[PDB]
């Protein structure tokens, strides 16, 4: 009955409108500290979330789940204080991404139980924030390293009741492995969401996967390089299918009967030092409206496709708490 | 002036120099992540403390703490154990093994600043300021490791700081690494070619020597003799014994080289990036710790002819005209 975010535990009436996959500062362990001018400053970049995080608040959204890990160079300490100055509740996160560092890549499957779990029931480094969820990654067929992040997020979910949320290539089918590998485990298929999903046409292997449960995140929407085809870097980031086209999958699994698996967000951020030096900018300027848009632009879009505002308030209030709050079995 | 973590000390002040060594071999953020890794970081500090204060009564005056941003440099940590211990600290920028993204996607010029930054500026928000420079390769440099060497060389350019690095010596690494340099203007007297011990390569050796470059033989204690079946330790330390690494450091002197070599145990407090234990086994191994030059390496030396004078040459003289800022120690 209580979600841990980063200004502490907070009821499910409390979560809101919550945006399930997204991001402060995409960056790496230790990176933001030890070089904080690559953002300007640190004090820039923390007014830049202050800003995108108000007018998300101001189209509707109450609580993002930041799902950036240890690697993600996540630093909850400033995910605190852009939470407090925003008034919009954040959700932190363990697991592990695809860039452990060797002190990470050596550890047993026991080990890496161990640090998910202290992150999740004692905290984040001397902080006292507790992660409410655990964010796991593979990009095809599992590495054996993979297989005990996989492993160890399975085990930590079910020694907590904390979700687990991944990220795949869901062109390579990815979640079909990260499935098995849960299953094997005995995870509830209802405490995983197979992220980045919105990436694929092969509504089938959506399905499929919702017919077992899962839940499934369209989480990349307004990730389209479209006008800007030609820029490399840009268009292996965000492809080039458009927005529209991302969110048309939403309304497929509504009309399959999946609505209530069904997870959406943007998968933004405001600052991003883990690509190309200025990538932060040219993101902005694919979605000048950052976290805000879902509900400026997907829900209305949604609308106007014949998508009650009923339903979009389940998949964006609803589903999110139901994922978030601990349990064994949602 | 040596830029140390507790300020700026004189040539005087420096003494008895070990050049190549760790209080802690980790990764960036992990040990402020994951401290119970470590059993705790008190117990980390306590440790690194005990074993300095062994160091500094076998004569230590001076260590070089060659860990990089991604080996998990904790300069705050360093500052502890340094006013702890009474044993000065010099601070190392770099890039080692280990780059997470955020590194890894820089630019030449970007790494430059970076390094420029953590020199003159100071690391993280500690105001500590970087002594040296610290770079690798593995055989024939990756096109990452070419850029490291290059900004690296850039860097000590500006400052007058000096370069020291890993080496694979069976490789002949040292040869690479000097041309590199060179190719940017670096005299050969700012830079330590190191993990120089690993080899029987005397004309390797000696022809670098000739040109100037500093020789590091920083490896003294690394041996697997008595575990060899040990695969993991013996993949780490080897099977050259004690006594054939510390007889090439009379080779060198024997060859007329005594000002190009700098000595060392590259050892350390705590060791995360390798398998879990690694820590015992070396101290097993190795019961002196930093200590083992002067107790063990300097009486055998003396034993086998090399005058005290030389020795002192060695540990004292070389290093200080090694650390000293200048962009050509001639
Ligand atoms: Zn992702
Ligand atoms: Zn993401
Ligand atoms: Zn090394
Ligand atoms: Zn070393």
């Amino acid at each position: 009955d209580r979600i841990n975010t980063v200004r502490g535990p907070i009821t499910i009436s409390e979560a809101g409108f919550t945006l399930t996959h997204e991001h402060i500062c995409g960056s790496s362990a230790g990176f933001l500290r030890a070089w904080p001018e690559f953002f300007g400053s640190r004090k820039a970049l923390a007014e830049k979330a202050v800003r995108g995080l108000r007018r998300a608040r101001a189209a509707g959204v109450r609580t993002i789940v930041d799902v950036s890990t240890f690697d993600i160079g996540r630093d909850v300490s400033l995910l605190a204080e852009v939470s407090r100055a925003a008034d919009v509740h954040i959700v932190a996160a363990t697991g592990l991404w695809f860039d452990p560092p060797l002190s990470m890549r050596l550890r047993s499957v026991e080990e890496l139980t161990q640090f998910f779990l202290r992150e999740i029931q004692y905290g984040i480094e001397d902080t006292g924030i507790r992660a409410g969820i655990i964010k796991v990654a593979t990009t095809g067929k599992a590495t054996p390293f993979q297989e005990l992040v996989l492993k160890a997020a399975a085990r930590a979910s079910l020694a907590t009741g904390v979700p687990v949320t991944t990220h795949t290539a869901a062109s390579q089918r990815d979640g079909e492995q990260q499935a098995a590998i849960f299953e094997s485990e005995g995870l509830s298929p209802s405490r995983v969401c197979i992220g980045h999903s919105d990436d694929t046409d092969d509504l089938s292997y959506l399905t499929a996967l919702a017919a077992r449960g899962y839940l499934i995140g369209l989480d990349q929407i307004p990730f389209s390089a479209i006008g800007l085809e030609d820029n490399a870097s840009a268009s292996a980031l965000l492809g080039i299918r458009s927005w529209q086209t991302r969110a048309l999958l939403i309304k497929a699994l509504i009309d399959q009967g999946y609505m209530k698996q069904i997870l959406v967000s943007n998968d933004w951020l405001f600052g991003f030092s883990s690509y190309v030096t200025n990538i932060m900018d040219v993101m902005d300027r694919v979605n000048p409206d950052g976290m805000a848009f879902i509900p400026l632009r997907v829900i209305p879009f949604l609308r106007e496709k014949g998508v009650p505002q009923e339903t979009l308030a389940g998949i964006t209030v609803t589903n999110p708490a139901r994922f978030l709050s601990p349990t064994l079995r949602a």
